């Protein structure tokens, strides 16, 4: 096979309701100033994912474009992202020269997993010969829309006609779901979510770029004894499985990767063990039927196969993990995310999180930067996000958040719906 | 490289209002029974794929899936087809043994290209070594809203916040605001558009599959002689430039088409010179700037782009071609087609379609089962059906429309938005 390389790439600051950054009624600009549209977000993605790639005055070497995004359709009513991606270098300069110009793009889609199918995509052009060096960038606008009306569009993931009934809160109804019988099998406990969160915020707290970076929560919080997290959901049946500290933001954001195979770093001027590269040594998709669920909500099969046919391409174990990013969609995906990558054995995701062991000090760190409870949600940019996480652990990039010891191995596992996609990569530091 | 094939594919009806087949008041079932949904269309073209394609009853050695689909979270209320074409196999046969199960799937998108970059992305799969078999399909409904509500939907393939006010009906208005240019240009006229529409509605009463098999127009009717053929725009400035029988159909509808390479072919007991097989020479893709438009309307530079890149790949020139589909979304855009694809020089579409060349007796037949016009066009199929139309006139199974003459090379040309996403493709017959 071509090997690929993560050459380089860009995460916007993931912003929303919480955030310093948000221009909402609590903020000097309010009335004044607006928060980055959609096009705008993919345009700051796309130039600082070209500008940290250093191919700033040399875009054209790009062959090809992705693009991943899950509701722009429906949040700022903009579909056909691939030709506002050819568009984005030279945004809002009008009858300017254009290097992307002609080139291919497109948009990709599987939920929360579009941007880590936007990867994929990108790396099967660069081994099909048809590119050396792509562009993958994930972005969403979320905030648009008031968290109810966003549940009822982040449904278009689900079943929607069998799961939309469940609660306008689709999403969270769906876990709060898989919590009852987690409960009911003792699988772990909602203390051991609150650890989650616990962990996701202090974590955030080093982290400008986090949604959250100015929220802190302690345990007993995201534990339920503060009133203001609240039980939200309507469904009487699954209503006391979740607190809002449980809950992914709704976040406006993007992230990039330029991703190149060993011509296309001889075209940048770059050697195969030049230090600032990272090896996608795998990269898999699993993809389960939307239709129909499993019994057992202990498991999430799909990231399961996704995760082993990942490791077993990269020949490694979980084990050789120095540091993970995965799913965090709610507290009680990062457990099952714990088990599906396989850092813990069925039923053991407790043992891990009461323990420390995926805290920045333990032996295998997990969403270092704070997850999608803390860094935030912004559903098309998080698989990239994940990618470039590890990437910036590896090359010591993390300031606050940073890893002492910088991890020489590292997996990514983003997820689609409620576990109906999954994408998992091994990246080895060089 | 890997040399890639076209096994089979299935072709459902298109169907939706002026169709026997769509179900409205004065339909004898309703009340009774209803249209497909998305997702039975989605079942009825990956079944019928399956089916033609000789892989019903091993459906486990397709590798891998691609969906393409414009829509489906505005008219349905649903995306992340990847999982939903994962299901489509089995629907509603409930825990029945499924062999997609675990398979790479997802959706891709760039407006009325979707298909188009369906078939990309499956290509790039089988020549990366990640497939040696793969399922691409293409899905729309459209008829669950007004054409007004669908026109804005619609939409989210223009640049959105610039051009959504040109009209309620933005796309067919872009398209009228280039008859106009074109009209002063002298480049050529709306007796020649009519004249494309009346050859796609006689195609169209050949071919049974077709939305508007059952009406006749004369060149008459469709040169504004009939006042049922309204000019129906709102804008003042370009409602002159454009009738009713200038515009695809809003129609509902599946495509699908089994892909492989040579080790593909071996698995499915396949020699390289089987007679059911088209090969895919080339295939293209260049996209342009959402956010500019060029100055001249009579030339779409970016489906000239892509097909001049498809034709040089295939080391063909447009002389050497035999059939060819193009994106007829409006009879405008049959006219520019013919000149971006090559078969007509600038300025010279206007002889061909004068000269009846593109009819099913011309030397060059263009859109040989009716178009996007006559055959109508459920978005995300289209691009699929085009690949999948000139299989079929290669193959000899197109019936009353069969081309006399088996065509040796065939070119196919779909397009997203104002010509901002084209993918092109050479087809060779064996
Ligand atoms: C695979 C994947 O990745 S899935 C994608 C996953 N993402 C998601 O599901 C998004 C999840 N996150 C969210 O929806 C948000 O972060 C939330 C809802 C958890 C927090 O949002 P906020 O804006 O802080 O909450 P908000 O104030 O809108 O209120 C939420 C609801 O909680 C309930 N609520 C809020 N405060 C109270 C209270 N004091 N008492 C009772 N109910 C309350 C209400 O029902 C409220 O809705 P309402 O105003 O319509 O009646
Ligand atoms: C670029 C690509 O390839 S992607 C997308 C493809 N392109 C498109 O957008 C085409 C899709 N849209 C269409 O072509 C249009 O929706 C149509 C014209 C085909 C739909 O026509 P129909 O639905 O059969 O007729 P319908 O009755 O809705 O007429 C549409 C509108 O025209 C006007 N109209 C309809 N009938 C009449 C009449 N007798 N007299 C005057 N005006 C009329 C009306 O404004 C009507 O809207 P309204 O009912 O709110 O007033």
């Amino acid at each position: 096979a071509s090997r690929v390389f993560i050459v380089g790439g860009h995460i916007t600051p993931f912003v929303g309701k919480g955030s310093p950054l948000f221009i909402d009624k609590k903020h000097p600009d309010f009335g004044k100033k607006k928060n980055m549209t959609l096009e705008e977000i993919l345009a700051t993605t796309v130039q600082g994912t070209m500008e940290h790639s250093g191919l700033s005055g040399r875009e054209g070497i790009v062959d090809q474009v992705v693009v991943g995004n899950f509701l722009g359709e429906l949040f700022s009513s903009q579909g056909h992202l691939g030709p506002a991606a050819i568009g984005s270098l030279t945004y809002g300069q009008a009858g300017s020269k254009n290097p992307l110009m002609y080139k291919p793009a497109m948009r990709v889609e599987g939920a929360a997993a579009s941007g880590g199918l936007a990867v994929i995509s990108a790396m099967n052009a660069l081994k099909s010969g048809s590119a050396d060096i792509t562009l993958a960038v994930g972005v969403e606008v979320q905030t648009t829309a008031s968290a109810r009306v966003g549940g009822d569009y982040l449904a278009r993931a689900a079943d929607y006609q069998r799961q939309r009934q469940l609660d306008d809160f689709t999403f969270p109804c769906l876990f709060a779901k898989r919590m009852k019988y987690i409960a009911e099998h003792n699988h772990f406990t909602m203390e051991d979510t609150a650890r989650v969160a616990a962990k996701a915020y202090a974590n955030g707290n080093k982290n400008p770029l986090a949604h959250m970076h100015t929220r802190k929560l302690t345990f007993e919080q995201c534990n339920g004894e503060d009133p203001s997290n609240v039980k939200f959901l309507g469904n009487e049946t699954y209503k006391e499985y979740l607190r809002m500290t449980d809950c992914s933001q709704v976040s406006d954001g993007g992230a990039g990767v330029v991703l190149a195979n060993e011509e296309g770093l001889r075209k940048m001027g770059l050697s195969p063990n030049d230090s600032r590269l990272v090896e996608i040594k795998s990269i898999a998709c699993a993809v389960s039927n939307l239709y129909e669920d499993p019994d057992d909500a202990c498991c999430m099969f799909t990231s399961r196969q996704a995760a082993q046919k990942a490791l077993s391409m990269a020949n490694i174990k979980p084990s050789d993990l120095n540091v993970a990013e995965v799913h965090d969609c709610f507290t009680i995906a990062e457990m099952l995310m714990y088990e599906a990558l396989g850092i813990a054995e069925y039923g053991h995701a407790k043992d891990l999180i009461r323990n420390g062991d995926t805290t920045l000090e333990g032996r295998i760190p997990v969403n270092t930067g704070g997850g999608l409870l803390s860094f935030g949600h912004p559903v098309g940019a998080t698989g990239i996000k994940q990618i470039m996480e590890v990437y910036r652990q590896m090359k010591g990039q993390c300031e606050a958040y940073q890893m002492k010891k910088i991890p020489a191995l590292g997996a990514t596992l983003n997820m689609g719906g409620d576990d109906k996609t999954a994408v998992s990569a091994v990246l080895q530091n060089i």
